[PDB]
């Protein structure tokens, strides 16, 4: 039977495929926001290449098993990771995959755990983390994910992420001086937005 408020392994794979297709519209905007640590206009391109490599790996895997979906997500994202945002994103996805290992379906409760473990894995991966960044936005999303149904969890996680994103120039002066929010954190918002679109 269908679980209504839970994704099977095939649906989890489709969610990330959907989110990848969603992401491409926002690439040019993310590039133009990129001021930290250097303004070289590539955050959107870097994050998209990371996502696209995860999708290529999922297409080669047996997405009927949750442990194979998790393996493809971590392994693909690492190889395709580009730049600081891509490396961090790949390690966020590795923590997300870790929460999926040993589980048969992704429900609201596991999605909270996955978002929280993703943020911690991304934080541990950076040698010297800085706040006002993708790390701050990813952590807020996991902390603010509430509810039992997927849709409520994604909605509350997204709202907490958008709220943290607006506060990034308050924490990082280079963002305030340039009048932008963090490009990496904005990319993570767009990724959560795509996931909500799949679940809606
Ligand atoms: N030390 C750090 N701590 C937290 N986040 C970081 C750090 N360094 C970079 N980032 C994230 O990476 C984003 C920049 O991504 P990107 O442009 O791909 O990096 P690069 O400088 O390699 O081009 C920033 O907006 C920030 O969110
Ligand atoms: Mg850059
Ligand atoms: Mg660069």
């Amino acid at each position: 039977g269908h679980m209504a408020e839970a994704w099977g392994p095939e649906a989890v794979a489709e969610a990330f495929r959907y989110a990848t297709r969603w992401f491409q519209v926002y690439v040019e905007e993310l590039n133009a926001l990129n001021v930290y640590p250097v303004p070289d206009g590539d955050t959107g391109t870097n994050m998209l290449h990371t996502l696209e490599a995860a999708r290529r790996e999922l297409d080669l895997a047996d997405t009927s098993r949750m442990d194979q979906v998790a393996r493809a997500l971590a392994y693909g994202s690492l190889l395709g990771a580009r730049g600081n945002s891509g490396v961090i994103l790949s390690q966020i996805l590795r923590g997300f995959a870790e929460a999926l290992k040993g589980k048969r379906a992704l429900d609201g409760s596991l999605l909270r755990r996955a978002l929280r473990m993703g943020a911690e894995s991304g934080y541990k991966a950076v040698m010297r983390p800085v706040e006002g960044t993708i790390l701050t936005v990813a952590r807020a999303a996991g902390e603010g994910a509430r509810g039992e149904a997927l849709e409520e969890v994604l909605e509350t996680a997204l709202e907490a992420a958008r709220e943290a994103l607006e506060r990034t120039p308050e924490l990082l002066p280079v963002l305030r001086q340039a009048g932008v929010v963090d490009a990496g954190g904005a990319g993570y918002v767009r990724l959560l937005e795509g996931m909500r679109g799949y679940a809606l």
